[PDB]
């Protein structure tokens, strides 16, 4: 994949899913955010997940109720900048994380399984 | 303007917008793209425009669409990679740009006046 079709992919699979907000926030394992501007949801469950996966994006506002929903729900919120860029841009949503990622999100795994 | 309302006007007045792609094309003076990712549409006409105004934010494979719209209209896309994402993250659309983008955006503008 040329990063043309890379970026028809994303946009397809971001049309295509059919999650609302709380939806999506629930079934994730934590929300990276940049706040104000991005939050994307990754989900990570051993033996079920052979890979993280990326939930959700949103943006802007949505980004404030992507946090109120988060506290309701028990699902935490990290502030992760240059991830949740990364993520924005590159990830696909309902895929694993693109290797580049591999690192940074392991590193805020470790975190969750602390908290 | 706390940067959760700067948000929220982001978002409102994207979304209040009621343009379609070709017509937000051909009332830009240029695009600011980072390929694949973001577009951004800028218009200066000088003594009707005091700044120069955000006309539209794309993205992922949009921009193809874009760059396809923009070639059947005459307006030049130039790959400004910082500039775009700051426009992306920061300026509002149907608004002057950002204080912090004046130097990014006249160096572009001085661009399109050579053109």
């Amino acid at each position: 994949g040329s990063p043309e079709i890379k970026s028809k992919r994303r946009q397809f699979h971001q049309e295509i899913q059919s999650r609302n907000m709380r939806e999506n926030v629930k079934r994730s394992s934590v929300v990276v955010a940049a706040a104000t501007h991005i939050a994307i949801g990754i989900l990570y469950k051993r033996g079920e997940t052979p890979l993280p996966l990326v939930t959700f994006k949103y943006t802007d506002a949505q980004v404030q109720t992507v946090r109120k929903i988060a506290e309701e729900e028990g699902v935490p919120i990290l502030q992760r900048i240059p991830l949740a860029r990364a993520l924005y841009w590159d990830a696909l949503v309902d895929h694993y994380i693109p290797a580049e990622q591999i690192e940074a999100t392991a590193e805020v795994l470790r975190w969750l399984e602390r908290q």
